[PDB]
């Protein structure tokens, strides 16, 4: 089983600075996308950042010059720095992960997993 633990979270005044981690209970570096997703209270999720198997990276333009998602393929470990945060980063941030690459959604059962989550409280 492919099982992903989220630490890093916490309460944090605005503009304070964060940095989440995901521990992967395999070896990431062959790992298609690493992705961190967010969800406010009463809101959908929405993809925060992606990291792709070949190096590139896609980030949500709201966190575009504040948040850098990387992977540490010797700890196995995503991380997501998350600098001159705000209120509205308010959420839980959850990691993500799709193993293969698959243009048909065929594989979703055993390429794609979820962690349970990390709260992130941004208040004064």
């Amino acid at each position: 089983e492919v099982q992903l633990v989220e630490s890093g979270g916490g309460l944090v005044q605005p503009g304070g600075s964060l940095r989440l981690s995901c521990a992967v209970s395999i070896s990431i570096f062959d790992i298609y996308a690493m992705d961190w997703y967010r969800q406010a209270p009463g809101k959908q999720r929405d993809l925060v950042a992606t990291s792709f198997r070949d190096g590139s990276t896609n980030y949500a333009d709201s966190v575009k010059g504040r948040f850098t998602i990387s992977r540490d393929n010797a700890k196995n470990t995503l991380y997501l720095q998350m600098n001159s945060l705000k209120p509205e980063d308010t959420a839980v941030y959850l990691c993500h992960v799709s193993l293969y690459r698959d243009p048909l959604g065929v594989a979703g059962g055993m390429g794609v997993y979820w962690g349970k989550g990390a709260l992130v409280t941004v208040s004064s």
